[PDB]
């Protein structure tokens, strides 16, 4: 019924309807006019003459290592590289945000109510006759049967760049402060008002929560001393809600910023982390300033572990998933003389895309022990058996799993799957392509250009029939990866303009922000610049054990 | 006890205590260097030797008409001097926002809590000798002497701009979006949380609220017709709160966006015109599109509404009381290359500069009758008696007051006036001349300098003794105003960029917003764009009477 379901304008242009059956394309700044914006002009040309594939950007920077080993030892060089990496990447987001779960079309209730997640691109309209638009048949595959296909682990698949559980619970913790859904609403809704990377999973949501997680002296943060270590208070002694089935004692119900860090003790194993790195920075800012009272040495360091964080995901993090030869580099400087919006609201589609759940393997091998699903979830006394140290040996130890190539879900978290699917058709995501579009990538033309294989493409297209209905978070787990990588084309060429724009777009890299002064002096500024997950663990686990993101 | 009490960094340096009794300045990217921030640097002194001093523009800008008549025609050359006017008053208000009325140092509490006012300068630490930081007795001065003395008008003083009732009325009720003070929290909290031009003074600040509002038909606002006139809905019939006396009939409470607005008949005019332009525009757009629904004319509607605010702000009301023969342009398309953050935090100073009760008359003459504010307060009875083309034409020939000059503050808001004052010292402001070293102005030497006179000077010197202890509020109502104007140096230089920035860093100026398909099509594209005070009444008051924001 809507003249715009079947997404007619390109390149960027939108749609809007004039009358019952007619269209128009707006083309503004588009670079294209005609009726959907398809007729370029002579300077856009010019660039789709001259810009590269991404797939031949990931090809330099994944090879000539003794090149790349030149420009790393050079400054200039480097900070030349490292800008063009943010501003090409940044170029792709809408800040301020467009569209939502609700709203195909912009508004000021999708504009200003933080509530809703935002959309990198408009949900498909309620009278559209399929679930993509024109194209396809009334219902997509069933779930279950595209769950089960291609999605579920047969054998365990390793990831091939080396990942282990300490990047993987670090995924975990790191995107559960602005992934955070409210399933009271809706799948498109999110209790993270923050929307950024605020350390709300360590620090609370409210300030009523902050304020019952905090010690009121020397700003530090309440703790609790079990065996000789340091862990977060009980709920008992905090009164902080946290989930936790009702068979969990009361000295086990640790009290953390995140409600749900209960859930799995690797999560908790950060928690407790984060929780003594900002002790510690409190006794360093303290030992700077005697002067100094409870809340500012409170929030001096929150802002302090804000920028550690956006440090070590960009250099460690971030270094490691992309397989770069190039040293990334945090420098908010880099774009002091740019155009950049130090704002950001999170996209449902991001989201969707960094449901990276095959990275868990079959059981969680901590020391000489291999325990279940069943035996790992909610068992918080795993962590104070082995403790910080024999933990992070152990998921150092241990590889992850291939999020990409298909077929890799464990089946202890299938439901999980089937609902990331689910979800993504009650949102009314629009198909693969389309979002492949959005980000200027080529539509696959197939299933086996997609898969990069046979067989689960041919699955595939007896369930969805053509490929452009095929839906967006299946494909992202079944896609052909980069040569020996954890992620295709899709996953990477969507997720790090989000990632990037939640990470520099934070305030604390605004010019007025970034400045020792913000930080208690160059001593917190250089916490901040020089840290590391290396030296993360290295300051709050005892005996300071090596630690990274990749297998030996 | 807190080293910085005396502020000492320059040049918007900060100030960091490094112990007891000792601190350093950060002078990053202030083009000074040194211990308070005062060596300046080669560029710096370059600049300093070429930048022209602030009456010097205003004076090219309000003289050489001839010379301006040529360049308002040459649209390149227009468009060039605005896109200088918009990006050198954009560069001195902090965005990302920093300090607000608890928070002299940057905190993630400052930055996030939407509830405060923002602060363009941080406020004096409670531990400070003085209420200034070093300086002045250990208490101000009584402040019902100075409103006594140097505010309460005993003859009223008329605007030399010519600047009518509907102008004042216009500013009180455009304003009063942005500027709603949280009496339950503190003078530093605000109940606007879109801080900036949303305008819930219309549509409602909550959803709830809104929908209360809405018919619900045609994306229309509920309304009644009173004697062949539209008016408001009453409370009786749509249940949205709103502020009115015990004693008011249930049929002369108008409910309208703002719970306020029934305080005086001339924001029940601006609130009756507006609701009409609403339901106008949507008979507009639902002629140009008959497939949409409700929600998306309603939409569309406020949409289109905030830009034809934002342009007659800037093109009328701005325009007029600026005194400037170049015309002013909203034009969001000269900020698409520059730098400019598409965000805004309302400031608490912003909000104590425009306080201009000084436009009030002692009476409010419409047609033949002269109302007392007893007799005008709080009677809606007045505007059902007279209509709106009546109110319209008598306000339009009503003069209101001169705002700086001193002595003009009407004795029937002597309550307000000195609430402004007793609150800005619990707000902890710091100093005039801070403020104006804050915005790049040379601080007053004396207060015969402040007022450009003698006796209110004198009786101002006998107050506060030095001028460095001079608050800010009070000077801005007794400042010596531009030659022949409504406001003197420092109501221009600090309220313009807190102006600039709430118009300009509205969303619907961000690139992806400015194009027709965002207002429904090149029509509601050009209701915006050829909006003006004019049109608004000749649209939606019966007869299309002349008015203006001045005189004839
Ligand atoms: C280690 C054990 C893990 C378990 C038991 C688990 C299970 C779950 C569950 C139950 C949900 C919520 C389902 C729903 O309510 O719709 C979820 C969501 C999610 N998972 Fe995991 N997961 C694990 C690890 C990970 C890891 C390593 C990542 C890495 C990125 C990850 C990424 C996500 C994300 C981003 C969400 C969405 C968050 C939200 O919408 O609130 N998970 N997972
Ligand atoms: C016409 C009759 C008017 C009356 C009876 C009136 C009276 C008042 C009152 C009672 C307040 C509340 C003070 C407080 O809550 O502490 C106030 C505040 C204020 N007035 Fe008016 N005023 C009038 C017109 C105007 C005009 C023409 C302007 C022009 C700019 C103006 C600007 C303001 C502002 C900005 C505030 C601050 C409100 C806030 O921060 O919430 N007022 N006035
Ligand atoms: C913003 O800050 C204010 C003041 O710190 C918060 O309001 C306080 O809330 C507590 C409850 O947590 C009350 O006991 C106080 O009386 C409140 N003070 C004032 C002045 O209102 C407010 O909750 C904060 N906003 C957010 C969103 O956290
Ligand atoms: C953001 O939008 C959601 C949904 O549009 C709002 O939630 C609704 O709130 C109204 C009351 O205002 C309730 O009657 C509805 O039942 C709610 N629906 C859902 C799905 O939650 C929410 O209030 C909005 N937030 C703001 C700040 O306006
Ligand atoms: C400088 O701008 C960025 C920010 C984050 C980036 C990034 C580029 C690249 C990658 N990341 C991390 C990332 C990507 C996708 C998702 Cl979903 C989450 C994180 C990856 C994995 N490869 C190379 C390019
Ligand atoms: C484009 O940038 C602006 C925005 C608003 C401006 C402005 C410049 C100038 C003025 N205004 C309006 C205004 C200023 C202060 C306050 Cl407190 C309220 C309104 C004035 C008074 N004259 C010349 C310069
Ligand atoms: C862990 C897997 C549990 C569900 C598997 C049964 C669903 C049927 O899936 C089948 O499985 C075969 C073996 O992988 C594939 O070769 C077939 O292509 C596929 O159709
Ligand atoms: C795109 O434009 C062409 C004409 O150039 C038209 O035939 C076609 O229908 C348009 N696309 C869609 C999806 O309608
Ligand atoms: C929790 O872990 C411990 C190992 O420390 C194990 O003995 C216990 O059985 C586990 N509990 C559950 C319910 O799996
Ligand atoms: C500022 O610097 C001067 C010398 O540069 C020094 O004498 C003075 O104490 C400093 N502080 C103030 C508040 O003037
Ligand atoms: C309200 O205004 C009416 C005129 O419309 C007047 O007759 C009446 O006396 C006024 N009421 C008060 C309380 O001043």
């Amino acid at each position: 019924a809507n003249p715009c379901c079947s997404n007619p304008c390109q390149n960027r242009g939108e749609c809007m309807s004039t009358g019952f059956d007619q269209y128009k394309c707006d083309c503004t700044r588009t670079g294209f006019y005609g009726e959907n914006c398809t007729t370029p002009e002579f300077l856009t040309r010019i660039k789709l003459l001259l810009k590269p594939t991404p797939n031949t950007v990931h090809y330099i920077l994944t090879h000539f290592k003794g090149v790349w080993n030149i420009v790393n030892n050079i400054p200039f060089l480097r900070s030349l590289i490292m800008k063009y990496v943010l501003t090409s990447r940044s170029y792709l987001i809408d800040s301020p945000p467009t569209y939502n779960v609700h709203y195909g079309y912009k508004s000021w209730e999708a504009f200003s109510n933080l509530s809703y997640y935002t959309r990198a691109l408009p949900p498909v309209a309620d009278d559209c006759p399929t679930p993509m638009g024109v194209k396809g048949n009334k219902e997509l595959p069933d779930s279950k049967e595209v769950l089960e296909k291609v999605l579920l682990r047969r054998e365990f698949i390793p990831d091939p760049q080396g990942s282990n559980m300490m990047f993987a619970f670090f995924a975990q913790h790191f995107t559960h402060q602005f992934f955070k859904t409210d399933h009271k609403r809706g799948p498109g809704f999110t209790r993270g008002l923050g929307h950024g990377v605020d350390l709300n999973h360590i620090y609370g949501e409210t300030l009523d929560r902050q304020h019952k997680l905090r010690l009121f002296k020397d700003g530090k943060l309440k703790y609790q001393v079990i065996g000789g270590e340091v862990y977060p208070p009980t709920v008992k002694d905090t009164q902080v809600e946290m989930i936790y089935p009702p068979h969990i004692p009361e000295n086990l119900q640790f009290a953390v910023g995140q409600e749900v860090f209960g859930l799995v003790p690797g999560l908790m194993m950060y928690a407790t982390i984060w929780l003594r790195e900002h002790n510690r920075v409190c006794d360093i800012l303290k030992q700077e300033h005697p002067e100094w009272g409870d809340e500012q040495l409170f929030q001096t360091s929150r802002l302090i572990l804000i920028g550690e964080t956006i440090k070590i995901v960009i250099e460690d993090y971030v270094q490691h998933l992309s397989g770069y030869h190039f040293k990334l580099k945090f420098d908010p400087e880099l774009l002091f003389n740019q155009q950049f919006q130090y704002q950001n609201r999170i996209a449902s589609e991001f989201n969707t895309l960094y449901h990276w759940h095959p990275l868990l393997p079959d059981t969680f091998n901590i020391e000489d022990q291999e325990y279940s699903f069943k035996q790992f979830l909610y068992n918080n006394s795993i962590l104070l058996e082995h403790g910080l140290t024999q933990f992070v040996e152990s998921f150092t130890r241990q590889i992850a799993g291939r999020v990409a190539g298909g077929r890799n879900v464990p089946i202890a978290v299938q439901a999980v799957a089937k609902a990331s699917i689910d979800q993504s058709r009650e949102m009314k995501y629009q198909s693969l392509n389309e979002y492949r579009k959005r980000f200027s990538l080529k539509p696959y033309t197939s299933f086996e250009e997609l898969t990069g294989e046979k067989e689960m493409a041919a699955e595939l297209k007896a369930l969805y029939s053509d490929i452009d209905v095929m839906e967006l978070y299946p494909a992202l787990l079944v896609e052909k990866p980069r040569p020996d990588a954890i992620f295709g084309e899709t996953m990477v060429e969507l997720g790090a303009p989000f990632s990037l724009k939640g990470l520099m777009g934070n305030p604390i890299c605004s010019p007025q922000y970034w400045k020792p002064s913000t930080f208690g002096g160059e001593v917190g500024f250089k916490i901040i610049n020089t840290a590391s997950i290396q030296s993360l663990i290295c300051n709050n686990v005892k005996g300071c054990p090596f630690t990274s993101f990749n297998v030996q």
